DNA sequence: TCCCGTGAGCCTCCGCAGG
DNA sequence: CCTGCGGAGGCTCACGGGA
């Protein structure tokens, strides 16, 4: 795979000079042009595949409603029936109708379990399509039907690519008088094949079972009729049935009644069950604390910046900070019900109206330490204390685990690691006194004195490093034994970290085309993947090769015909493995007005799988940068659909736009943690604040951690089991010019380009950079506060561009305030990050001056070493990389955070522990 | 009436041949 | 060294609807 330059570094922006023997021979410059080469001055060492896209927030404020139910728009043209009589004897009578089994309709027999046509309303609507679940005449001498609805393939996300024979099961049904029923039609349930997984290479039909807010198509539910349903069985009644109990809280046990108010011990809800001496998910809301607060000083009168030595502040115009957790949100309250007692109501305990008396736990950065206080804590640590408060049962978000921490009988660590929402505390705290004195007797639990699964063989296609099989091991749910990884370093670093996988660094297309010609080894011996052998088949398909939003049309159609997604698909067409996990952009939902989701999805439920789609944003699952990917989970016929995970920490709320519009409609995950979560959210201070301070340049691949973990983050990272050497914490050696750029950004949250000198620097080069100057009138931007110009350029007068207007070896960047206006003032650019934020997306290639461009040390002068960025996304630090510096890099921004490969992992494990 | 996004087609120069 | 060539990725400009 062919390499190319980059837009961005030093060397590229440089111009032509015409003095090279290429230069001279370039055809422009009246040469030949046979030699085919670049200016000497012109090699870019920055030289490596752009072979990325990044990825905009392009999804508008998708402040609208959630979809409509499809067939619930009433509105029903009713028909005219001349003769409706019954048939036979009646199956049941109850107390207020009587059920039939058979009906003739104006000389046509109808039977439940046929499917009938009807009519809508408006004109241009499909034919509704229907199941008769039962028929029965009632009080009112109407005879009447119970309908479950289809829903047409064109209704669902797959749109018109749909195949329009196809019909989807649907949780909706209604009742209607008979004549409402137009025409009866045939409907087969086409049902997986006996060898399904073998078979790699004009009727109404249906398949699967359509949820429309989810986007999930799942296997046709296996519920089975009672003794009190069977003479009206509908799936679509009881599956909402199921919902509502679940739903709705109930209670279990009750103590004692009392003032009217009855006592007691076990309430369920959800699903979830609570008992006394549990503990309570809530709201920030939910709860104030009794600690007194002082209400900080309104930040000091700042001067006004100079405008002659910082010229470009201006364009500083107020702004959301890039990397700023001042939108965070607060975690879950914690605490410990101490008592729950239900209101009444018609004599009876009235279940709408439960309360919990709690014991308030403090988040370490809720006591008086604030923050600067939780820094090196454990997240999953609380403080204990005596302060109660009473809450609604129905505010709560969920159960957890709060136990004592010498109460354990396990290592703290081992207890953590243990479950899911599991926490833990050692101190109590005193609001009033603020001391830290430790847990009352009733806290703990009375006891004796003192003081402390098969795996899936799976193929990861276009597997990387392996950021996401990594977290996938993580999870324990998979033992990746092939993986095709066409990049060479990228194929080495995989295989130094699964010593027991088969790493193919091959291109997929003929690696298949192998094993389907019934190859058994390729070229050197490898052991190929056969029927059978594949259960999960896991990868990240690049786009780039039509990363569009425009439609499609006759030859860039034809692009993807031949793209690697498609690719992706002939070996889930091949393999068909219980699983199949599709990872992308984000905007892999959208491109080509969607038609590449739509027609993934068309193609996944043509084989017959079980799919739906959603997208994460990994900040959200432990990891201090932004990072939203679209994800695709297939399941085979007999399985169950995973669901997304539930996020784990909270994260800035523009960061976290996970719904998708397509053709008009809405769709979201299961997911239901929409603001608040378990957890603080990870800092860059959390992420990389126990490293050594290091250089520009800095190539040494091993040096000490002089120091130990300073945070939660780096404790997880850098593991338990001693290890005193920092591998790759190394960075790029950027030119003199830019190493002085970089010196010379402010340390303070919101640095880059635009806080920058205009001053004359002598660099640590010899070279000079000079003052930039002002020359020319922006007539937008008008004049400093001094009268001073502000355009760099002819075109800032709205005049063409000068090409001799350009302006070299200048600290601030000549060619950034010259195209500034058309683009957004190059926000972030020569930026630092800062320790309380997070990283703008990972990149592969860290360039102050490229789009993503926000990547120098919060107070080194630098760019971010690799070990930083395997930090920033959640690499272990054991995880090994392979090649120069630059192929280390892209290696790491490529890869999937295993934190959120990992949360995906365990939402599989689910599916098979079934 | 324009504006935004192209994406077929010309422009560039990377990786490697072979002298 | 050098000479030079394929071929693929990038950048351009005329052209299409989306409203
Ligand atoms: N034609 C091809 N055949 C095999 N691999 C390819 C390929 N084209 C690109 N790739 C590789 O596919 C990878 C996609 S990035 C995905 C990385 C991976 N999911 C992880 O978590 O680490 C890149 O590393 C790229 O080198
Ligand atoms: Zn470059
Ligand atoms: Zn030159
Ligand atoms: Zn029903
Ligand atoms: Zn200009």
């Amino acid at each position: 795979m062919k390499r190319r330059r980059c837009g961005v570094c030093e060397v590229c922006q440089q111009p032509e000079c015409g003095k090279c023997k290429a230069c001279k021979d370039m055809v422009k410059f009246g040469g030949t042009g046979r030699s085919k080469q670049a200016c000497l001055k012109r090699r870019c060492p920055n030289l490596a595949v752009k072979e990325a896209d990044d990825d905009e927030e392009a999804d508008d404020d998708v402040s609208e409603m959630p979809s409509p139910k499809k067939l619930h728009q009433g509105k029903k043209k009713k028909q005219n029936k001349d003769r409706i009589s019954w048939l036979g004897q009646p199956m049941k009578i109850e107390e207020n109708r009587t059920y039939y089994q058979k009906v003739s309709i104006d000389e046509e027999m109808l039977e439940v379990g046929d499917c009938v046509s009807v009519i809508p309303d408006d004109s241009s609507k499909p034919l509704y399509l229907a199941r008769v679940t039962a028929l029965w005449e009632d009080k009112n001498g109407q005879m009447m039907f119970h309908a479950h609805w289809f829903c047409a393939g064109t209704d669902t996300v797959l749109g018109a690519t749909s195949d329009p024979l196809e019909l989807f099961l649907v949780g909706e049904c209604e009742n209607m008088q008979l004549s409402y029923i137009h025409s009866k039609v045939k409907v087969i349930y086409k049902a997986p094949s006996e060898n399904w997984a073998m078979e790699g290479g004009k009727t109404y039909f249906f398949q699967l079972w359509y949820n429309q807010e989810y986007a999930r198509f799942e296997s046709p539910p296996k519920t089975q009729p009672t003794e009190d349903n069977k003479h009206k069985f509908c799936l679509s009644c009881i599956r909402l049935a199921e919902l509502r109990q679940k739903e709705m809280p109930k209670v279990l046990e009750q103590i004692e009644e009392v003032d009217g108010r009855v006592y007691c011990s076990s309430i369920t809800k959800n699903g979830v069950v609570y008992r006394l001496g549990d503990s309570v998910y809530l709201p920030p809301e939910a709860f104030t604390f009794n600690i007194k607060v002082a209400s900080p000083v309104k930040r000091p009168k700042k001067d006004p910046v100079n405008e002659t030595l910082y010229p470009e502040h201006y364009r500083k115009y107020s702004d959301y900070i890039k990397g700023s957790n001042l939108d965070a949100p607060e975690p879950y309250r914690i605490g410990r019900i101490k008592e729950i007692h239900c209101g009444k109501k018609k004599g009876k305990v009235n279940e709408a109206d439960i309360k919990l008396r709690l014991y308030k736990f403090y988040r370490p950065e809720n006591t008086h330490r604030s923050y600067n206080g939780s820094y090196h804590t454990d997240i999953n640590m609380l403080y204990w204390s005596d302060e109660e408060a009473v809450v609604n049962f129905s505010d709560v978000q969920g159960r957890c685990t709060v136990e004592y921490g010498e109460d354990l009988l396990e290592s703290i660590q081992d207890y953590s690691q243990g479950g899911p929402d599991r926490f833990y505390f050692l101190e109590a705290y005193n609001s009033k006194t603020k001391n830290f004195e430790d847990p009352p007797n009733h806290a703990r639990s009375p006891g004796n004195k003192g003081k402390g699964l098969p795996k899936l063989r799976t193929l990861d296609v276009f597997s990387g490093c392996g950021g996401l099989s990594e977290g996938f091991h993580q999870a324990g749910i998979s033992e990746t034994l092939w993986a095709i990884e066409m990049w060479d370093p990228a194929a080495q670093a995989f295989r130094l970290n699964n010593p027991g996988t088969t790493v193919f660094t091959e291109d997929c297309n003929v690696l298949l085309k192998l094993v389907m010609a019934g190859e058994v080894t390729n070229s050197l011996g490898q052991r190929l993947p056969q029927k059978g052998d594949v259960e999960m088949l896991c990868g990240g398909p690049p786009c780039q090769g039509f990363s569009g939003m425009n439609r499609f049309n006759s030859r860039t159609y034809s692009k993807f015909k031949n793209s690697l997604v498609v690719s992706f698909l002939s070996y889930c067409d091949y393999y068909r493995p219980r699983f199949f996990l599709l990872e992308n952009v984000r905007n892999f939902v959208s491109y080509r007005r969607s038609m590449v989701l739509k027609l993934t999805l068309r193609c996944l439920v043509r084989m017959g799988y079980q799919c739906t789609f959603g997208v994460l944003q990994a900040g959200q699952y432990g990891v201090a940068q932004t990072r939203r990917r679209a994800i695709i989970l297939a399941a085979a016929p007999g399985e169950k659909l995973p669901l997304f995970p539930e996020p784990l920490h909270v994260f800035a709320p523009r960061a976290c736009q996970l719904s998708v519009v397509v053709d008009d409609k809405k769709f979201v995950s299961n997911i239901t943690r929409l603001s608040s979560g378990p957890f603080r959210t990870i800092t860059v201070r959390d992420t990389m604040s126990d490293l050594p301070e290091i250089q520009n340049g800095a190539s040494n691949s091993e040096i000490p951690y002089n120091g130990e973990p300073l945070s939660w983050f780096q404790r997880q990272l850098r593991g338990s089991h001693y290890q005193p050497i920092l591998r790759d914490h190394i960075c790029k050696d950027m030119s003199p010019l830019v190493a002085a750029r970089m010196r010379h950004i402010p340390l303070f949250p919101g640095s880059d380009w635009r806080d920058l000198p205009n001053i004359q620097v002598r660099l640590g080069d010899g070279v000079i950079a000079h003052k930039l100057q002002y020359t020319f009138h922006d007539v937008k931007n008008g004049y400093s506060s001094t009268g001073a110009l502000r355009g760099v350029c002819s075109c800032a007068e709205g005049k063409a561009c000068d090409p001799e207007s350009r302006q070299f070896s200048t600290l601030i960047p000549w060619c950034l305030p010259h195209t500034g206006n058309r683009h957004n003032h190059w926000a972030g650019l020569y930026g630092r990050l800062e320790w309380d934020g997070f990283f703008s997306t990972t990149v592969t290639n860290p360039e102050p001056m490229g789009k993503q461009g926000r990547v120098l040390h919060p107070e080194q002068h630098r760019v971010v070493s690799v070990r930083e960025c395997a930090r920033s996304q959640g690499f272990p630090d054991s995880y090994r990389f392979f090649g120069n510096i630059l192929d280390r890099h892209r290696q790491v921004g490529n890869a999937v955070p295993p934190p959120l490969a990992k949360a995906i992992g365990l939402e599989i494990k689910l599916c098979l522990l079934s």
